[PDB]
């Protein structure tokens, strides 16, 4: 973009770098400060953000932070854990603010982000959607006006190659719900509706689980009363939903210097 | 209406004669004929066709076959077998035509229709939606030209109070479908996923099932591949649905004397 | 029901008056108090609450306020303003607490309804559906965090008879969205997209209005980025929605005795 | 995929080229015979089909018809007309199968690709889509048997920066519908409904258009009566729907040597 904030991103050539590198690019006071590959890198060197179309954009891809540990600010990660922890000890060192979006660290590993973030500041989180996030939110203000009276189902739709029933971002759904209403997941969750089975049990929440074809990711929550229902869904076009989130909590970043954050935190979902 | 075809309504206070008026009414070409009660009936010898609203309609709501039997030219029946059975009699009698809604005949109860649909022309079906049918048929004709690539999903919502998963039209939607692929439904249905299951085994028949308030019912398949989805949905909003192919039949009565016929008959979904 | 609070339902063998019935028969803490008819009243002094459906109910369809002006405690109607301009001067009369549905009164008729609130507790307002109040709430909120970015569109399908495009429902949701965003609706909404018109234009809200059938009301708001969208639908499936948020009123007046509140009070959508 | 049918695909590093090389690549029954190149190119010689990932595949990009003209049976042209004229002469000339998906010939540009297929074995289409297609020819006959009584309503939804409303698909769609009712669409369409505007006239058909974010396409033609609807959706979620169909036919194409054919060729559209 060019603008006062200033971003690298690594894993420059992978499926969320290319992404990554499209949003910093459209984001307005976010400028594509560096962009990194791994050193056998072919796009080394020169590739010069042009996956993410846009011709030339002045940047080159490098394989050393500290070949550019000057030309960013903000260090967008989405790797594996082990480059993480890499990124990680170099940030901490340069002050350099970190977007984590990395997934799979261990016990070791959440500690030590942990523990980075007391001489920086970093957004970590398991979905860096706005929509899902700001979606979980509405759900529980939606659940404490018409939790109680409503029958609550959460309908989602995934690809043929998803692997477990119902994601987890149902079940976060089925969380957030639950817990507006001071009530557990565990006593009161359905996942399958098979056969002869009564009426529908009163403070249930149903789920219902869609895989076919090419789904990126399809969520629904339903408030169903007598007469009327409210539904609330999400849907995910493709992995550009992750990396505008990226990029904007990396807007947000600049200008803070403490702890360890999250999609709430950007989002000041909070105060909403 | 008033129109060349003329109907009679049995059940007249009751869920389907109320809206059986309205339609009579309302669909051009069929006139109401006469409306019935039973005997202890509060709506006898009037209230007549404002169940339906339209205040007046000249015709009167009655107790007696013989009392009316020549104000009729179609008999439509959702009663109760016991009650079938005598209208039955009465209209192989007078060679008059029949609309059957009524369900739960037991063997006994079928045959005699069947019987006398040697005399009489009838019409006997156990979904008398338009929609519905059209439905099942466009299915078959998606199923013969996509159904080998796609993903073949089934979601069907009903209210709180729907005791069996899934329903039998969504059932129905399944064996049409698999019929069509010269498949059965018993090898490749897929009733509820819930936990641990991996990828989704190709030919497979998935069904989704959601049960929430007031939902009359709604119905869609979707074929799924790579890159799209053609879906294909019902919704059902009241008991009208219902009726209006009833009187639709008893319209196409009209120039019958043969014998047994269903809604693929009255529709020609077989020329479709 | 019977329950701590007590309720009379004026416009009784209304079209509201019926739905009015079985809400109050069902929500809890509520109970029946009294039935009121018009004199003309066929369904006078006897067809006890069984409008809607319930056989018996004990009370009583009457035509005099002081026939029964005990019976009750809160007084709720749907109407016409000038019996409600009646119901007004009796319930302050004898302190007895309002729900007023009720349109189109005059401005003469509002300073009455407001001025009647000096001394009586009265709810008044234009919709009583708990989902499209709890739905035009969460517009806003999903306006603030997401307003700016993305595209918001506004699509609602309503019968064949509707005869204005958009609905009133739709622009209050344009205009919760609006102001949300310190915009106003009228420097951005676009009502009709025909033949050829350029890429859409930032910043705009666009309306889809769709009209068929017997649809009772759907409203969905979207709000589209690149790479996902969230919507937020409310479907109406009968003027059950309305009675049922009268009757939640009726059991939060029982403690007031207060001013004029509005459906954002019953709801406390303030602190939402 | 290796098999039976042998294809090549011009335009290899184009937007369509990527994908019609993974389509080529999956599909049983034929096989990625040549990947061609403009001369310029840099995937040129080598990178081999990889672009669809796959990592290598045998085949490789060049840049000559000769230098490669026996490595395949059909031949796959998304490219530009003047490419395509090129593409066409080498074709006729070594008795090579079409398929052509570019657009925007002339009418000496159609002359040329109708001669050749007296020669030659040609499929051209402006809709690669079997969804679409399927879904045109579903829609008549779901019109002849609904499209009488109910209200048939269109509504399309496009990025935001599709530049025509309502797009050609819906407009395609609308034709079918009315040419299956013997009416014209110019005489029943309507693409706006904006302030008062009486109820709806029946035998119309309505559209409505939604433009935002990134929507790759999705269509909706709705069968509205009293009681019920029935819909048929499209939705697309990539370009892969163009080239699987264009593979497709290149699959079918195999065995023929006659004329001209369209998708409906292909997908004997007549006979379903
Ligand atoms: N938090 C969220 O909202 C989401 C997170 N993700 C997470 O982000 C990560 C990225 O996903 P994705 O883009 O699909 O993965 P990919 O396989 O696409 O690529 C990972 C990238 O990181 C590079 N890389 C891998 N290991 C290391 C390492 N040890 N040191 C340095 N660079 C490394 C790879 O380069 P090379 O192959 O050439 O070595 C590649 O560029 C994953 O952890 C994923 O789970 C994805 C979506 C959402
Ligand atoms: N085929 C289809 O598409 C569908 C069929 N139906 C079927 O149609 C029938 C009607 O349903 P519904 O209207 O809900 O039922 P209801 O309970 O509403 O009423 C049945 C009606 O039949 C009358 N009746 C009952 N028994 C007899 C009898 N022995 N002789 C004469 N009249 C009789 C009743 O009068 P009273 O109570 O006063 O004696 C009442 O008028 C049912 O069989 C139902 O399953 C419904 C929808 C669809
Ligand atoms: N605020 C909201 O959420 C909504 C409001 N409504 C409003 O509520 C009202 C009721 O609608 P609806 O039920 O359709 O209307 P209806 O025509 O169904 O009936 C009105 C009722 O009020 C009675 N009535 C009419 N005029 C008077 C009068 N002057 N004094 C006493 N009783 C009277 C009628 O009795 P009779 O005919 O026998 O004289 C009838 O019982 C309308 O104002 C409507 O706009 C409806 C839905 C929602
Ligand atoms: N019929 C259908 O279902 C659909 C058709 N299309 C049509 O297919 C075509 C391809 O679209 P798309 O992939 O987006 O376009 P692109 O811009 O992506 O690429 C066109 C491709 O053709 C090559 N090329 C262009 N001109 C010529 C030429 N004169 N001779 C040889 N090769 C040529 C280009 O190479 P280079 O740039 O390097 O010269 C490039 O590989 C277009 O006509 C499009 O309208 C697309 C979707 C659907």
């Amino acid at each position: 973009h060019d603008a006062n904030i200033r971003v690298a991103i690594a894993g420059a050539g992978g499926r969320m770098g290319r992404q990554l590198i499209q949003a910093a690019l459209a984001l307005e006071g976010v400028q594509l400060g560096a962009a990194l590959e791994r050193e056998g890198s072919s796009l080394l060197g020169s590739d010069a953000g042009e996956l993410a179309g846009a011709g030339k954009t002045g940047v080159t891809v490098q394989s050393s932070l500290d070949a550019v540990k000057d030309d960013f600010d903000v260090f967008i990660d989405f790797t594996r854990p082990e480059g993480t922890l890499n990124h990680l000890a170099f940030c901490r060192q340069h002050g350099k603010g970190m977007v984590i979006g990395t997934t799979g660290f261990d016990e070791a590993g959440k500690q030590a982000i942990r523990d980075a973030a007391a001489d920086i500041a970093i957004v970590f989180a398991a979905n860096f959607s706005v929509g899902v996030n700001v979606m979980l939110k509405l759900l529980e203000k939606a659940a404490k006006v018409m939790g109680d009276y409503t029958d609550i189902e959460i309908i989602e739709a995934h690809h043929r190659h998803k692997v477990d029933a119902p994601s987890g971002t149902a079940l976060a759904m089925g969380e957030a719900i639950a817990h507006a209403l001071d009530k557990d997941l565990k006593d009161c969750a359905v996942y399958s509706r098979e056969g002869h089975t009564g009426e529908r049990v009163p403070g249930t929440i149903g789920f219902a689980t869609v895989r076919a074809g090419d789904i990126v990711g399809e969520h629904t929550a339903m408030f169903a009363d007598i007469g009327e229902r409210l539904e609330i869904t999400h849907k995910a076009s493709s992995r550009m939903t992750f990396a505008n989130g990226a990029v904007r909590s990396a807007l947000w970043l600049s200008g803070k210097e403490s702890g360890l954050f999250d999609m709430r935190d950007v989002l000041d979902l909070n105060n909403l």
